[PDB]
């Protein structure tokens, strides 16, 4: 249970729920076929925001994960329970208007992921123990303009069967400045990119102890 509730850019937090479309409830999406898998949604409720956050292409945005919208600390329990082991992931979608695009459908491309490392530590654990900070590089070579950023943590502690994996995501609204447009990513759809049978979605992280992990979705886009 967690929310990507604000975004930091060039050292500046853009504000709670400002430019990030936040639910007030921190529960996961469970059905990868639901429209809610794109930018969260029913049975949650997601607020709108008229802020579109500017970021220079090639630089990083940092999603700031918190337990609840009311959480004001940054200790592990203020981020997400440490049972919730799994990957962190981030995607972009080029859109006409970052405040009105729903995010549902084709156009997403993956720009970051962190599954399990060679020490057995998961991407969510680095966020939990790193003040909720999930740092994500905006590629230099993409087209400038309006985008959605979908940042995600997947908790796998109850994922032995499907349903079971817990998908926590929110969409931020970006104005990417300075992208060269030299490369146009191949894209996937949400819903569509994940399936309940994926090896990183239906997975026992206990039996046997997990030593490698396949993050769901497409390969990371690179310039
Ligand atoms: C910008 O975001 C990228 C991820 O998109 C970060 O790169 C990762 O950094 C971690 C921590 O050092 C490494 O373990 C990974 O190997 C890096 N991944 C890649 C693909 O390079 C990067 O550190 C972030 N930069 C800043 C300044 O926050
Ligand atoms: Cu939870």
């Amino acid at each position: 249970h967690t929310i990507f509730s604000s975004l930091e850019v060039n050292g500046v937090n853009q504000g709670l729920g400002e430019g990030v479309r936040v639910p007030t409830y921190n529960g996961p999406i469970e059905d990868v076929t639901s429209a809610s898998i794109a930018c969260n949604g029913s049975p949650n409720t997601v607020a709108s925001t008229s802020k579109v956050i500017t970021v220079q292409a090639g630089t990083n945005v940092t999603a700031i994960w918190r337990y609840m919208l009311s959480t004001t600390g940054d200790s592990p329990a203020d981020v997400m329970d440490s049972s919730h082991k799994g990957p962190t992931i981030a995607y972009l979608k080029k859109v006409d208007n970052a405040a009105t695009a729903s995010g549902v459908g084709n156009g997403w491309f993956k720009i970051q992921q962190d599954g399990m490392d060679s020490s057995g530590v998961w991407g969510t654990e680095r966020v939990i123990n790193g003040k909720g900070r999930h740092s994500i590089k905006i590629p230099e070579c993409i087209a400038p303009g309006q985008y959605l950023l979908r940042a995600e943590m997947i908790a796998l502690h109850a994922a032995s069967n499907y349903p079971g994996a817990q998908f926590y995501m929110e969409c931020a609204q970006l104005n990417v400045v300075g992208g060269t447009g030299a490369k146009t990513p191949s894209t996937v759809s949400f819903p569509g990119a994940y399936s309940g049978s994926d090896p990183g979605v239906k997975i026992s992280i206990y039996w046997p102890p997990v030593t490698s992990y396949t993050v769901p979705g497409p390969s990371v886009f690179t310039c």
